[PDB]
């Protein structure tokens, strides 16, 4: 749906058979999730933000249902304060900014 | 305009008679800009993100023209890796997420 920004643009996501809330973040190039058991192989990685940097596990080809729209892509898992859906996954469900 | 997310949603802003490029970030509640000389009084403040926290100068009632749309609101100035337009100003120009 079309979402106003008077509140945080949070949506319900399905990933690894698990129900979570994530932030539709146009300022994030990648998707980062709080710690979870995501199945498959991974490769260490590091991502930076306003506060500095955090170490994450990079998992490629992960299925994620975002508000009912399906997408497959890289999902990073690490000590993020919040689950953020980045542009890597937003492009797959056809999200756009409109003003 | 309508903006797709295959590339970073960067836009041109005018603040303090000075031209800059900023990221339209629906994941940011407020606006933070890299170091610049903005006129007036300010108030120290702590803001947190991925990696931790940074100290910034808070400027209230600041005018910003974002891609031709004018808005007035609080602008934080500090060691951000990139200029971010947060939800405080995105709502002023009528931005929405659509999918
Ligand atoms: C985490 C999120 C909940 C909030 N952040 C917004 C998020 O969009 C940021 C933006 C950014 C930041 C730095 C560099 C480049 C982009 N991206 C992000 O960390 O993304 C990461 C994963 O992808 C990677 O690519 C980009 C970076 C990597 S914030 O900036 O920490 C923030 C927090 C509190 C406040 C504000 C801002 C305004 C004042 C207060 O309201």
């Amino acid at each position: 749906p079309q979402i106003t920004l008077w509140k945080r643009p949070l949506v319900t996501i399905k990933i690894g058979g698990q129900l979570k809330e994530a932030l539709l973040d146009t300022g994030a190039d990648d998707t980062v999730l709080e710690e979870m058991n995501l199945p498959g192989r991974w490769k260490p990685k590091m991502i930076g933000g306003i506060g500095g940097f955090i170490k994450v596990r990079q998992y490629d080809q992960i299925l994620i249902e975002i508000c009912g729209h399906k997408a497959i892509g890289t999902v990073l898992v690490g000590p993020t304060p919040v689950n953020i859906i980045g542009r890597n996954l937003l492009t797959q469900i056809g999200c756009t900014l409109n003003f």
